[PDB]
């Protein structure tokens, strides 16, 4: 059936009892009344029983051992659908397919039930989710932290052309992977103020919201190691939340409970874009002090709560422990740190500060000053009056290094402070995080470069030795084996399996570059996939397109930098040419754009429109026919990435150079038999270096360009008077020749693309255009288009996340990976 | 070791392993960190696994079948913890007290664990979990409606002798009893407007709630029944709680969902009295609303969802469907089937009124004006303005039967009216519930006889068919098998099992009456009672009391009704008299006083702080010794009452005559070995009767010396005047005896006792201490008291709810009990 693993005689028969224990025993139902939900539900569990042993095994190993702990702080983690996960890394895939065949259903049809756990945004979310797999699978003694949102990123509607918001209850059916662990639950304190008596100061009369934890596993891949993601909720306490007593009203009391609860009830849908808001700094503490307490519990027992030197010595502490910040989202985990070891565990500030700084490091993912986490003065000393003395102390400290480093430079302590003046005092996050970390990475290398050159600048000059690179990748398991069965077949016919937990062996592929069966196959597989998405399409969508057009597709978050503006206006160019010579011939193209928009984002609404707008005049053009057909894929999502990214032709990475941090959507397309056009941004660079620059489709400005027109002044008006195919698009915008009834509807984005184009999309369109004529003409070449595909896929390997971690791992948290099947999950119970 | 049941070999060693299975798989814990609390989990789900079962093939059956269908709607449902209960009536006590003994636990110990199902206030919420046992015992095709609270009876703490009320948290840890049922959502609307157009009027512009339900299973007593009882959840749903678009905020829309939700997130914690607040309105429309859709629903299936006339005619609506109104609090199911009916089902409004008539049942549960249902009219306009028109319009219909039948009886109209004039008009509830039922009942005798002669006289005259008597009852099997399985041991040895299910045949005890052995025994096991009750005391509360000393208790929520002042009186004198003659020798006691007080209720918890301020005083006076010792009962609940009652000599049920409309906590103290001394009120009346007055321990006045009193007019300063005693308590109180530091603490007590007594407590005193005497004169005579507490236990047979639920089923519902065994649990997979 394809190399998901065996269907054993012993294990499809012991599967199928067990699905209908579940059935009777867990779910309460009888075939007679089951329905599609409850047959996922029974599976779910039934796979679910099957890494509770090796759960168990792994923790009480990493307790016996002791090993050097991960704990990776974020606020986002976009896991997706965890069913066919599970049975991919378990090999459990074609026995259960087989005993629910036999069982008389259709698994895929059940796995479609399975809600997206969507608690992340968009990149950074989902690179969480990947590193997770990754370190499961590298053996590492990893822990997963973060929120348990009940709410996470809001499912998308189209409405009219708009897009519209609506609460994503993914809880609502009950959640069959997590386990509540009540038992351990903490305490968090907020607001209160700072009592300094006699020997130390004391965080007094503070707010208590209790942080409830929810343990989900983590199964590498094929190995037996099965890690913890643990998620904490916001609970109440049962007391001052009613005993603070003296009129208010009992009832009243116990519904203000959802206000302490707040904390952890929806994520916020910005991506790279910062909200001052108060909630979202409660979240952010919130995280950081429930995970702290548990990573020192942990640590206090180790092999010190029995012997060692004996006397809590934290000098081993950064020994035992590595907490990796995933941005500046839990950068208050540094002074959380210094406060607990210097109010709570009384070790002198210096010792303090020297533990800290060795434990912690940091991830940086943007360079846009929007995204930037500078939170108001005024907030942190409400909210938390002792966080804002130690920062400022370690401010005081931090610049009197500076000082004595660079004597008389006067301007360079007022651009480090961690504190910045003017309208509202703010407190720079980004700097604590640098000041408090061993270690500062970028997630790309022009990214990490960018970094030293420009924005942290000063911080490099002086420690250099901080700032390293560990460029991005993705998990082969679920981007590849998961979503594209069919390729991965294929690839292990001719090179083994090996390669699923060691990319780079993706290389041995470039010998088959002209092998004539491989490339039949590999375009058979893309024409299957093209097949199916296609049919999904009419299926849960409805309307038609043609699997034999190339199919280019831009999905991620809506943004001003991807410009999915320069996206249309090379599809409104394609329609205008036509009109021109109707009967001439193209090649025939379906463009998907899909995304969120976050919902204050005003313009990005706008685009979402546009696309909409732009489908509505193309797709009803009998002229047209079905040469060209612009389609806005809904909700996008990782469910639904799984879907188009294997589906996908063409991949589009056009954002301007300097401004996607890495990206890792790019190299999910890259993997999957897609050819990239894109600019020589982020990892792209390192994706054209590693194919070769003739596999790929580069055009536009690089850095240097965008620089070089930033010191000239950059003037929209220059190319909409010298490009008349430009000219005629704007006007089209401008007359309403998109939009009819509203013919104005459209002037917030001219105006905006004329006058204020922070990223510059005019100056990429003729060199964007001009390459996009190139793609076509190669695709009209179905072998030389398919034997450049195996270039890109056969060269993919350096963009696994098990590289990333690796690298993580040994040059910066120092432990090292480890290929080893833990010692089977066979059965016992002491 | 009883007849808890059989340890056979096979089921001990079958559960061992399912424990084992569940602390693994279910629980995923290793026996190495399992608390107590992992430990009753995994009993609770093993046990939960044996009736599952026959949960299923009860309710396959009944659709087979298709008897006629009982529903009981109550806002309360007073459950207590189901572990024990469930182990009993599966006969599974003995085989899990062994198996879990040889895994190394106490079971006993994790029974302790559990959780109180706290979704009730007292009488009324414990009746309804009684007759639920009953239904099932009798084989009753009956469904319990409510809601599920997530917050219940709040926990009562006393600090500083004060009542501190704190949120009962009853689902922190989860309940794996429960079985939600995400799939069966139903919608419910509020507030919008009524279109008047051409063919009938429409309910518009409605805010929606979702009703999800949760399914708990209700085991019959060993004859493999399980019926169900539904609780309602309130759910926003995802999209107008988010798409009612146009600013806003989308954080602040995902944020206030709890608002809709905040119908089912606490029980009003009101015993006996009205609170017209909008939340209640909210929850009484919402569990009718949603129950009635769920019937009507299962109706359209039974046997004419397949053919039967074939014509969905409701005609047989009443031969297939009971509901039982507990109380005025789901009242608004007349007017809703009638919208239902009428609005949705278009039949005429006198088939519609004849249908609802005929299908609806109420039950009376209170005399006291303020205990009344009687909604404003602008609240019922404002949030189901389309109810209001049809009360309205019911109420027409109905005063013109009365003016018919009365002619020229003006005063009699405005009397009998649904809708009040006065300052704001209201509804009268318990008006709406005579009119559109077919049966009106009291809960005892004296109290069902003062309906017709007083409260509802001019309903009884005009529907002297409608009114009936059913006294209440409590279940033998929570209330003597397991909260006292020692006495239903020796009962047992003498008389057989039978009983348990027919307790009439405990009669047959009467002639063990002069029986040596038994004599003996029934004294013996009060006796190991009283010493487990005692130790419990200081293991959980902390500072000794004397088992050798008579237990004089009272226990029940704290009223002025109640007069748990008037018992107060007592203990106090007694108190004064020893202080007087110190070296005279008294029959020792140990008074409890338990009970919760409404929170808004000033002077409920000024006779709490009264309790504890007399036990201040009175346990520490070192010229009582171990006399005497007064001691307040903290957080009455079920699971308290189950330790407290087998373990009391004297039950206190002293409430005004005329007041206390049956009672049950009297039932029970009788069935456990305990003499009574009480007025004749309520049930009381009956259980003399039954016992014979000479075994009881009867005093005060009558329900006609009260109203002698009334007409006379009732001047307390007449009692104090005449009695010294008595004025010697009220002095002691006025002048700080009690309350040193606050002197005039007690001010509003003794005022209200001397002027505005509504229960005459004066008027009961003087034959209240001298009845006293005579308990105390008895109780010196341990083998006569033993005697007469063998014909209060052998006469208590009637008073089992499963004679109660018999008398529905044949007097108002129209089905035939049957005990006869469902076949089998049997597994089957179809
Ligand atoms: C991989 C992924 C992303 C990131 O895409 P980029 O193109 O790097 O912005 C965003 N959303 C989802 C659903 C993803 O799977
Ligand atoms: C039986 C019971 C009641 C009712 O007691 P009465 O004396 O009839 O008021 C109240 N609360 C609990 C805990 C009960 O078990
Ligand atoms: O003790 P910590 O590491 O917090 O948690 C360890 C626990 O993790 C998971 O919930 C699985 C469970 O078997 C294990 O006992
Ligand atoms: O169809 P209704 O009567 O609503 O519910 C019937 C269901 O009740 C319970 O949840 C047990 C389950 O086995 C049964 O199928």
């Amino acid at each position: 059936i394809s190399v998901r693993g065996l269907a054993g005689v012993e294990n499809v028969t012991e599967l199928k009892k067990n699905f209908n224990r579940h059935l009777h025993f867990t779910l309460v139902k009888d075939r007679n009344v089951a329905t599609p939900r409850d047959y996922y539900f029974a599976l779910a569990h039934t796979v679910r029983d099957h890494l509770v042993g090796r759960w168990i095994r792994t923790q009480q190993h990493y307790y016996e051992k002791d090993p050097k702990r991960i704990y990776y702080l974020s606020l986002e983690f976009y896991m997706g659908r965890t069913l066919q996960n599970t049975m991919v890394n378990l090999a459990l895939e074609n026995a259960c397919d087989e005993a629910t065949y036999q069982l008389g259903l259709d698994m895929e049809e059940l796995e479609e039930i399975e809600e997206d756990a969507g608690l992340g945004n968009g990149g950074l979310g989902r690179l969480a989710a990947c590193f997770l797999d990754s370190m499961a699978t590298l053996g590492l003694a990893a822990y997963g932290y973060g929120i348990r949102y009940e709410f996470g990123i809001f499912n998308q509607k189209i409405c009219g052309g708009w897009q519209m918001e609506e609460a994503d209850d993914w809880l609502r059916y009950g959640n069959p992977w997590e386990k509540a662990r009540p038992e351990f639950t903490l305490p968090v304190h907020f607001y209160g103020r700072v009592e300094h008596t006699s020997q130390g100061a004391k965080w007094v009369d503070t707010q208590v919201v209790l942080a409830m934890p929810y343990d989900t596993p983590v199964p590498g891949y094929r190995n037996n190691v099965v890690n913890t993601m643990r998620l904490w909720s916001a609970k109440a306490p049962n007391d001052f939340n009613l005993k603070d007593f003296n009129v208010g009203g009992y009832i009243q009391a116990v519904l203000d409970r959802n206000l302490a609860e707040n904390i952890s009830r929806v994520l916020y849908p910005n991506d790279n874009f910062f909200e001052g808001k108060e909630l979202r700094l409660k979240q952010e503490y919130f995280v950081v002090a429930a995970t702290l307490q548990d990573i020192i519990r942990r640590f206090k027992s180790s092999k010190f709560g029995c012997r060692d030197p004996v006397r809590t010595n934290f000098d081993a502490f950064p020994d035992k422990v590595a907490i990796q910040l995933n941005d500046t989202h839990p950068s208050l985990a540094i002074p959380e740190l210094m406060r607990v070891l210097v109010d709570l565990e009384r070790l002198d500030w210096d010792k303090a500060w020297e533990v800290t700084v060795k434990t912690c490091a940091y991830t940086n993912h943007t360079v846009i000053p929007e995204a930037l986490e500078r939170w108001p003065v005024h907030l942190l000393e409400t909210l938390l009056p002792r966080h804002l003395q130690i920062i400022y102390e370690i401010n005081q400290r931090f610049l009197n290094r500076v000082a004595a480093a660079f004597p008389g430079d006067v301007d360079r302590l007022r651009r480090m402070s961690l504190v910045e003046e003017g309208a509202v005092k703010r407190i720079n996050m980004a700097h604590l995080c640098i000041a408090g970390s061993h270690a500062v990475n970028g997630v790309a290398r022009i990214h990490s470069e960018i970094l030293k050159k420009t924005i942290f600048k000063d911080f490099y000059e002086l420690e250099p030795h901080k700032f390293q690179n560990k460029t991005n990748g993705i998990t082969p398991r679920r981007w590849l084996v998961l979503c594209n069965p069919g390729l991965a077949e294929i690839i292990a016919e001719r090179i083994g399996e090996e390669y699923i937990s060691d990319l780079d062996q993706l290389r041995k592929l470039l010998s088959y570059v002209d092998d004539e069966a491989f490339i039949r196959d590999v375009a058979k597989v893309k024409q299957e996939n093209k097949l199916k998405f296609a049919a999904y399409l009419e299926r849960e969508y409805k309307v038609h397109i043609n699997p034999n057009s190339l199919f280019d597709v831009q999905v991620k978050r809506i943004h001003e930098y991807k410009r999915q503006l320069l996206n249309c206006l090379h599809v409104i160019t394609l329609y205008n040419r036509i009109k021109k010579e109707p009967n001439k011939f193209v090649v025939p193209r379906t463009v998907m754009i899909g995304g969120k928009a976050a919902p204050g984002y005003h313009m990005a609404k706008m685009i979402i429109k546009l696309i909409t707008a732009i489908g509505d005049v193309v797709n009803h053009d009998p002229v047209v026919g079905d040469r060209l057909r612009v389609i806005f894929l809904e909700n996008y999502r990782v469910s639904l990435a799984e879907k188009v990214i294997p589906a996908a032709d063409l991949s589009e990475q056009i954002s301007t150079a300097g401004t996607e941090a890495s990206g890792t959507g790019n190299m999910k397309f890259m993997l999957n038999g897609a050819l990239t056009i894109g600019t020589m941004d982020g990892a792209n660079v390192e994706m054209a270096e590693e194919a070769g620059e003739e596999n790929f489709f580069i055009f536009g400005m690089r850095v240097e360009d965008v620089d070089r027109l930033d010191q000239r002044g950059y003037n929209a008006q220059e190319y909409y008077d010298r490009i008349p195919e430009l000219r005629q698009i704007i006007e089209q915008l401008s007359s309403g020749f998109f939009s009819p009834k509203q013919p104005d509807l459209f002037k917030d984005i001219v105006n905006m693309l004329m006058h204020h184009d922070r990223f510059k999309v005019f100056a990429d369109y003729e060199e964007y255009v001009k390459c996009q004529e190139r793609v076509s003409a190669l695709y009209k070449n179905p072998r030389e288009w398919t034997r450049m595909v195996i270039r890109n896929i056969a060269t993919s390997g350096k963009f696994s996340s098990d590289r990333t971690i690796a690298q993580y791992a040994r040059e910066i948290w120092g432990v090292e990976p480890s290929r080893q099947r833990l010692p089977a999950p066979d059965e016992k119970i002491p």
